[PDB]
């Protein structure tokens, strides 16, 4: 079975694309090699296709069905709610793609009667139609990117795949609650979106601590999407399945995963048919779920016919990453060698071969790493960082052009502990925000795939609740670390880290002199460009009324929005 069938119609935009980086009389502050930044377009579409178009070969054994049942005994544990269509519209962001029957976003969310009326009849439809394959819209996704050190190398637009705005908050109301809940119930520890980066990373190491000689390595497997197989999205329901649900909610499930989780027909902008997928679709509400439990599923056998020692695992979507017991260095590149030759069986294989390692902070998952740093104290405090060239490039890009959703501010609170963050992304941001006096002007940014509204001036507060205060007195980063982030500064043209402690202190200054909410972001935000480092305290109302439902799960592609956290 083949991934993808092209008719020949191509994958169209829906509007007019931006590709290149304009020269910025602000952006230029940040970076000065515009030529490095780039964002993918339709252009590209194909050599995506190519890439993501194959036949699948997939067979499954004895640990399969053993790893399965375990699975299905925990998600047995479950009891599943129907959400209602309110509580459904409200998870829609606001500038969800609207239908193609006459409404968008904010009818939606604004319970139109239009809206409702046809949300109805899909669910109805939902429940009549067992078998029809659902439509859906195929697209390339825009995203920024610095160019391949091979001088000009790029790479092609992604594809994303989502069925009507109508069939989106079906999706919710059938399995909102489930895809919420059953990951964790399943994976344990394992399930990675349930952990904030600083639980992430305490995860990590007194996992990795946890070993007599640990051996660890990250694997990730090529455009994961395209490797689900019917049979993978089956198992999938198979597992939501034994959830106590709602009668209709059981058939919608069961009509979901015929009529659009197996696969479907593909449909441009235009209005032609592109095709047939029958592999994973991107922006379904169950892809994330789906891939963690997939990726987790196979991983899990692959672990027990390699035959690793205690292995220990975290996974987010396609992400893997296992710590085991070093049995052996010459022992451990065989065990790798199998465990690779089992996801490829399961129908998984690698992008690029897994590489034993043993140092913790070698091992790099989800684009990140963990490093080390020191705190007030100095004492040895841990965090994740990762290189910073896309997330500088964005920060760029989202400079010269107002964005729906801007990456700066979400790298800021994942990353708030980070070297780089802290001097470049929070001294370069707060002071357009201070230019523009939009301190107030909440801002849209995602965090695991769900889009959230949120106020600058909070960030303090975030990033309180989130890492501690260590995330305002880190100090010797690694050598390693800092030698990373000053190379990447050179290849796009930002200025030396010295050159942003000199801004901040003008930044800071501008937030201090200007009090309340402002004041605090320049107080905490800061402490690292004074000269005169003045004793942080706990802040008051962050350790309070600061709202959760943050790192419960994955919704990448879900059309999933919380305008909550202030
Ligand atoms: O919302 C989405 C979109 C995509 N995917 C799928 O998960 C994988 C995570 O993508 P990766 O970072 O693994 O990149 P890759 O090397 O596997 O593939 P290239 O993207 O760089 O082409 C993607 O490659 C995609 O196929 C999701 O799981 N969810
Ligand atoms: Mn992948
Ligand atoms: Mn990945």
């Amino acid at each position: 079975s083949m991934s993808y069938t092209w008719t020949g119609a191509l994958i169209t935009p829906c509007a007019a694309e931006e590709s290149k980086l304009p020269i910025n009389p602000l952006s230029n502050s940040l970076l000065r090699h515009h030529n490095m930044v780039y964002a993918t377009t339709s252009r590209s579409a194909s050599l995506r296709q190519k890439k993501v178009t194959f036949d699948r070969l997939q067979v499954l054994d004895d640990h399969y069905r053993d790893v399965l049942k375990e699975m299905k005994a925990k998600a047995s544990t479950v009891k599943a709610k129907l959400l209602s269509i309110e509580e459904a519209c409200k998870l829609t962001p606001p500038h969800s793609a609207k239908s193609k029957f006459g409404y968008g976003a904010k009818d939606v969310r604004n319970l139109s009667s239009r809206a409702v009326n046809h949300i109805r009849s899909v669910w109805e439809d939902l429940l009549e139609d067992t078998e029809t394959p659902i439509d859906t819209t195929i697209m390339a996704k825009s995203e920024v990117f610095c160019v391949q050190p091979e001088k000009g190398g790029r790479k092609p637009a992604r594809l994303i795949v989502f069925p009507d705005l109508g069939v989106r908050v079906c999706e919710k109301m059938a399995l909102y609650d489930v895809v919420s809940t059953l990951p964790q119930a399943v994976m344990g520890s394992s399930y990675g979106f349930q952990y904030s980066p600083k639980q992430r990373v305490e995860f990590l190491v007194n996992t990795w601590k946890s070993k007599k000689c640990p051996m660890g390595f990250s694997y990730d497997t090529r455009c994961f999407d395209s490797t689900v197989t019917e049979s993978d999205i089956r198992v999938e329901e198979s597992i939501y399945q034994c959830c106590d649900l709602a009668p209709e909610a059981r058939q919608a499930i069961r009509s979901l995963t015929e009529r659009l989780y197996i696969g479907g027909p593909l449909t441009n902008s235009k209005g032609q048919n592109c095709g047939y997928r029958r592999c994973r679709a991107s922006g379904v509400l169950t892809t994330s779920c789906g891939n963690t439990l997939t990726c987790y599923l196979k991983a899990t056998a692959a672990c027990r016919a390699a035959k690793l020692q205690d292995c220990t695992m975290l996974v987010n979507g396609d992400d893997l990453v296992v710590i085991c017991e070093s049995a052996g260095t010459q022992e451990d590149a065989a065990a790798l060698r199998a465990f690779t030759e089992a996801m490829t069986r399961y129908s998984a294989p690698p992008g690029d071969p897994p590489q034993p390692e043993y140092d913790l902070e070698l091992i790099t998952s989800c684009s990140s790493n963990v490093s080390v740093a020191h705190d007030a104290s100095g004492k040895r405090v841990y965090y994740l960082t990762r290189d910073p060239t896309t997330p500088l490039a964005r920060a760029a890009w989202e400079t010269a052009r107002h964005t729906p959703i801007n990456s700066w501010l979400g790298n800021i609170i994942m990353y708030a502990p980070t070297l780089w963050a802290r001097m470049i992304l929070m001294t370069h941001f707060f002071s357009i925000l201070l230019a523009q006096e939009q301190l107030e002007k909440a801002l849209d940014c995602q965090i695991y795939g769900a889009c959230y509204s949120i106020e600058p001036l909070d960030l303090p507060q975030i990033i309180e609740r989130l890492h501690g205060l260590s995330a305002f007195t880190l100090h010797s980063y690694s050598p390693g670390e800092i030698n990373r982030v000053a190379s990447c500064l050179r290849k796009l043209g930002v200025p030396p880290l010295r050159t942003w402690r000199h801004r901040a202190r003008s930044v800071r200054a501008k937030l201090l002199s200007q009090g309340g909410r402002a004041a605090t972001c320049g107080r905490y935000l800061f402490n690292w460009a004074v000269r005169t480092k003045l004793k942080l305290t706990p802040i008051p109302a962050a350790s309070q009324l600061d709202l959760s439902g943050w790192f419960v799960a994955g919704y990448s592609g879900g059309d999933i929005y919380h305008s909550l956290s202030r």
